[PDB]
């Protein structure tokens, strides 16, 4: 699709969004045959994701060079629950079987959404309009197994129902470990089992007035090393929507409750984390000329259990923000903007804002200037942990960005450079065994994308340069590749749909924890290749297969944790 929602909360056509943005749909994923959300995001511009091995293992998403907690991940609009305890997003446990759509807008959006939107935003949408029931599942190269039953149907005039179950499981391959593990080893394939359940009830009172109720949860258990971690999550949403010709409005609610254990192996000696986050937001938008204007109020409650986050007492964190959005188109120029004020139960008030203007100085070509401001809340652990500091302020970012975007000779392209200066970075002082706000980073980047067709061939290429450094010491930051290259090539032929995807993961610096003291290591970086194919046996059956890492490239995204290697997958789906 070409109209997202994530930018200002309500539908608008992407072309109207001045910030770089990307959309992935459910048809994409099925094609891509992704078995995990990281797989999907790893493909898109500006994304650098690392992982302690295969599937289920902790992972980190760095967008355009920012720390891993500097990305806001929303599910169906709402701040990712899993991110709550740690103050940092990791989709590693989120069920891909719930993903219907994803919308990703890079750059700051705190001025719309609050804390965490620094690098950009990620909005995983779990909703579809696609009636019928579908059965599917697959088999693969490490006992990977999956099966899943889905269906959406009508329940009479104006009400529709959605139901879904899915179970995927693939014991692993040992992810060695290094640094961690200590004395012995872990000669054991570290599996992950995920079982999901999802149900939605959508209701139109009228042609404009709508309503819904969803409920979903998953029970995961993905063993790691140097320990089996068992995770339960459930979330609940319900809202009303009015969508008129001129006036749009939404009122939304949600509650998610998570329980994240790790044993064992076999009680006593295990840290359970438990969070309950409560959200209510109200937002309006109206069409005004060739533009819109908008505002909403947005409230949050997160309360944690004692022991959670390795923090002494339970905590009850509250936040309320209020913001204003605008888009106007005039003549050849475009203006878009937002401003927010947030009142946090801990640090108080902090406001934020962004503007961008574009000039289409010649048909099909557009020059865009953006300046935007964002923030990142301190987390429990910096606040109330053994080394805590309850008076921390938020970490603060300023970004400037220029772009040229245009359609020339059958090819759509864009090229941006941004600068991101982060400040008040929450860092630990050995001197006082406390955290304080003090660090700086400067990030210097370049994104270039392009898609275009040449015969039955479709190309979708992207390139990123990230110079992310500690601004005081002038040194590169770790865990981040300076350069990635991503290319997808799609084409059909006889009745076979093909896709080859190529990635080059640049060279990164990390640390070697196997042993103290902990030395920095330079990882060379590689090229990876996956190949995929599907074929409609009938009109109802489609069979696919995939070779991932088609050559057998050995590499790590995190020093010491072994990655998959070449895996095979054979899969199918049956719609009726
Ligand atoms: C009705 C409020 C519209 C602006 C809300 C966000 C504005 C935040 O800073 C924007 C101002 O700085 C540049 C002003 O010129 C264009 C503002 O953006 C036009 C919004 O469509
Ligand atoms: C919706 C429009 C919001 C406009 C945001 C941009 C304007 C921000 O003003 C200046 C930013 O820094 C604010 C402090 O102003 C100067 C502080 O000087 C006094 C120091 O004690
Ligand atoms: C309708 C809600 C309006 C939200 C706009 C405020 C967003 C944050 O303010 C703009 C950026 O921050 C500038 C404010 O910082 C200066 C604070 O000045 C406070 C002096 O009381
Ligand atoms: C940084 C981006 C620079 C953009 C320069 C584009 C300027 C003009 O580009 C296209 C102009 O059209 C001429 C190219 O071929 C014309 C095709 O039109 C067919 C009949 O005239
Ligand atoms: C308008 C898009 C800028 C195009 C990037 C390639 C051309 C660069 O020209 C000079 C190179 O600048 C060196 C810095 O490179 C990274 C800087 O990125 C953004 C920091 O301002
Ligand atoms: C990129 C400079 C040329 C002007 C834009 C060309 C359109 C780019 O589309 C292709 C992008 O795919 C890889 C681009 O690599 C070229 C630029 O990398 C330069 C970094 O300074
Ligand atoms: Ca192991
Ligand atoms: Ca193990
Ligand atoms: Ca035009
Ligand atoms: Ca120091």
């Amino acid at each position: 699709d070409t109209l997202v929602v994530t930018a200002n909360r309500f539908e608008q056509p992407r072309s109207t969004v001045l910030a770089p943005t990307t959309v992935v749909t459910r048809q994409d994923i099925d094609r891509w045959q992704s078995t995990s959300v990281n797989d999907v995001l790893r493909r898109l511009p500006g994304v650098d994701i690392t992982q302690n091995g295969g599937s289920g293992q902790l992972s980190s998403i760095f967008i355009r060079g920012t720390n891993a907690s500097h990305v806001l991940v929303l599910i169906d609009g709402v701040r990712l629950n899993l991110a709550g305890v740690s103050g940092s997003a990791d989709l590693s446990q989120f069920p891909i079987a719930l993903v219907q759509r994803v919308e990703y807008i890079r750059g700051p959006r705190s001025a719309v959404y609050g804390s965490d939107a620094i690098g950009g935003v990620v909005n995983i949408i779990t909703t579809r309009d696609e009636p019928g029931t579908e059965i599917s599942a697959g088999w693969g190269s490490n006992s990977y197994q999956n099966y899943d039953v889905s269906t959406q149907q009508q329940l009479g005039d104006k009400t529709r129902v959605t139901l879904l179950g899915d179970y995927a499981h693939t014991h692993g391959y040992d992810v060695v470990a290094y640094g961690n593990t200590g004395t012995q080893a872990q000669t054991d394939n570290d599996g992950f089992l995920s079982k999901t359940l999802y149900g939605a009830l959508e209701h139109n009172f009228t042609d404009a007035w709508s309503g819904f109720v969803r409920g979903y949860g998953y029970d995961n258990r993905t063993n790691y090393d140097a320990d089996t971690r068992k995770l339960y999550s459930q979330s609940w949403d319900a809202g009303l929507r009015y969508n008129g010709e001129l006036i749009k409005s939404q009122l939304i609610t949600s509650y998610s409750h998570s329980k994240d254990y790790n044993y064992d192996p076999h009680d006593s000696s295990a840290t359970l984390d438990e969070m309950k986050q409560y959200t209510v937001q109200w937002a309006n938008n109206v069409i005004v000329g060739h533009g819109s204007i908008g505002a909403g109020v947005d409230w949050q409650k997160q309360t944690t259990t004692p022991g959670t986050g390795y923090v002494e007492d339970g905590y009850d964190q509250r936040n309320t923000g209020i913001y204003l959005t605008g888009l106007q188109q005039v003549g050849d120029f475009t203006f878009e903007g937002a401003a927010r004020s947030d009142d946090n139960s801990q640090f108080g008030r902090h406001g934020t804002w962004q503007t961008s203007a574009g000039w289409e100085f010649i048909e099909g070509y557009r020059f865009i200037a953006s300046y935007g401001t964002s923030y990142k809340a301190p987390n429990l652990g910096q606040l109330y942990g053994f080394y805590g500091n309850p008076n921390l302020d938020p970490e603060k970012s300023k970004q400037w960005e220029g772009a040229f975007e245009g359609l020339t000779a059958g090819v759509n392209w864009r090229i941006s450079g941004y600068r991101n200066d982060v400040s008040d970075l929450i860092d630990y002082d050995d001197h006082t065994l406390k955290y304080y706000n003090e660090g700086k980073a400067r990030i210097k980047g370049v994104e270039a994308t392009a898609n275009f067709d040449t015969g039955p061939l479709t190309h979708t290429v992207s390139y990123d340069y990230v110079d992310a450094r500690n601004a005081i010491t002038d040194t590169p930051l770790l865990r981040r590749a300076k350069q990635q290259v991503k290319y997808q090539l799609d084409w059909q032929l006889y009745d076979f749909d093909w896709g080859i995807t190529y990635q080059y993961l640049g060279t990164r610096y990390d640390k070697d924890y196997s042993s103290y003291p902990y030395q920095t290591v330079k990882m060379g970086g590689v090229s990876l290749w996956d190949l995929a194919v599907a074929y409609p046996v009938t009109s109802h059956l489609t069979v696919r297969g995939k070779i991932a890492n088609l050559f057998d490239k050995d590499y790590e995204t995190v020093y010491g944790y072994q990655t998959a290697g070449r895996e095979y997958t054979l899969s199918g789906s049956y719609t009726f």
